[PDB]
C-alpha cells in the first residue's frame, strides 16, 4: 500500500583511499593536478586525522540510517536512498540515472549541508533535476536549506550546553563561541546569495538556545583563487578576538559541516588548535552530527516537512 520514492542524499564526496587524493583534488581544482608537494602534504593531513576510509563512510551511514528511519517513522511511503556526490563517484548524475533504471519515478532530495548557497546546493539540485529531465519519467523535489529545522538547532544547542557545562568556572565565564561554515567567494553577493545570512542566523539560533551571550560568526577552509573569499577566517577571528578581550577558551561549532571530515578534523581540530594553543586558550569543538540518531531524526523531519507530511 506504500508509495515508492527515491531518497537522493547529495554531498560533496570524499576519497575512499589514499590513492584517490590526486583525482579528488584535481577534480576540486577544476582540472589542475596538485603539485607533488601538495600531494604529499595532503596525504599527511589525512594520515594525521586518522586515515581516509572512515570519512567517505559517514555519508554512507548517514544516507542509510535516514533511509531506514524515514521508513519506520511513517507508513505511507517506502524510501530507497541514493548517494549523489560532487567530486567523486558516484556522481549526482550517476545516482539519478540509477534511480531511473531502478524504476523510481518520484524522488525527494536533500544535501548534507544545512545552509543554501548558489555555489553548492542550488547546483547539486539543478544538476539532479537536469539529469532527470534528460532521462524523463522522473521528478525530484529538492530541499534547499534546513539549517533552521528546530531539531537540528536543538542538536547543536545541547552539545554546546554540555561543552560549557564541562568547563571550569573561570573558563565558563570567559569563553567565546565560534560558529562557522565552509568559506565561499564573496562574488556570490552578486546574486543575493542567502548563504552568509543563513550562517549568521544559525549562529544566533544556537547561541540563543544554549544561553550564550558571547559568540562570533566566522568562515574556514577557503580555497585558492585570485578573487576574495568570505571572511574572516576562523584562525584570524580567534587570534583577533583573543587580542581584544582575552577569552580563556574557545568553542568551535562548524555548523556548516555534518561530520568528521578533513575540514573539521584538520582545519578545526588542528589549525584552530594551533592558534588557541599559541595564545594559551582552551580548545573545544563539540561532537559533529555524523550518523547519530538525534541528527537522523532531524533530517528525517526536514524531508517529511518538504513532502507535506
Ligand atoms: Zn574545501
Amino acid at each position: 500500500s506504500r508509495k515508492k520514492m527515491g531518497l537522493l542524499v547529495m554531498a560533496y564526496g570524499t576519497p575512499y583511499k589514499e590513492e584517490d587524493i590526486e583525482r579528488y583534488y584535481t577534480h576540486i581544482r577544476r582540472g589542475r593536478k596538485p603539485e607533488p608537494e601538495m600531494l604529499q602534504d595532503l596525504k599527511d593531513r589525512y594520515e594525521a586525522i586518522g586515515g581516509i576510509s572512515p570519512l567517505a563512510q559517514i555519508t554512507e551511514q548517514q544516507a542509510h540510517n535516514l533511509e531506514q528511519h524515514l521508513n519506520e517513522i511513517q507508513d505511507e511511503i517506502t524510501f530507497k536512498a541514493y548517494i549523489g556526490l560532487k567530486h567523486i563517484e558516484p556522481f549526482i548524475e550517476d545516482a539519478v540515472a540509477e534511480m531511473h533504471k531502478d524504476g523510481i519515478t518520484e524522488a525527494v532530495s536533500i544535501v548534507l549541508a544545512p545552509h543554501f548557497s548558489t555555489f553548492s546546493v542550488q547546483s547539486y539540485n539543478k544538476r539532479a533535476k537536469e539529469e532527470a529531465e534528460k532521462l524523463g519519467g522522473l521528478t525530484i523535489t529538492s530541499v534547499e536549506s534546513w539549517y533552521d529545522e528546530p531539531k537540528f538547532v536543538t542538536y547543536w544547542v545541547d552539545r554546546v550546553k554540555e561543552t560549557y557545562a564541562s568547563m571550569p568556572e573561570d573558563e565558563r565565564e570567559n569563553a567565546m563561541l565560534i560558529v562557522s561554515a565552509h568559506s565561499l567567494p564573496e562574488k556570490i553577493k552578486e546574486f543575493g546569495d542567502p548563504y552568509p545570512d543563513q550562517l549568521h542566523e544559525s549562529a544566533k539560533l544556537i547561541a540563543e538556545g544554549a544561553g550564550v551571550s558571547e559568540y562570533a560568526v566566522g568562515w574556514q577552509s577557503e580555497g585558492n583563487t585570485p578573487d576574495p573569499w568570505l571572511g574572516p577566517d576562523v584562525q584570524d577571528l580567534t587570534r583577533d578576538l583573543f587580542e581584544q578581550k582575552g577569552y580563556q577558551a574557545f568553542v568551535y561549532v562548524p555548523v556548516g559541516f555534518v561530520a568528521d571530515h578533513l575540514e573539521v578534523l584538520y582545519d578545526n581540530d588542528y589549525e584552530c588548535k594551533v592558534v588557541t594553543d599559541d595564545i594559551g586558550a582552551s580548545y573545544y569543538r563539540p561532537e559533529m552530527p555524523n550518523a547519530k540518531p538525534e541528527f537522523i531524526d532531524a533530517l528525517a523531519t526536514v524531508v517529511l516537512k518538504k513532502l507535506g507530511r
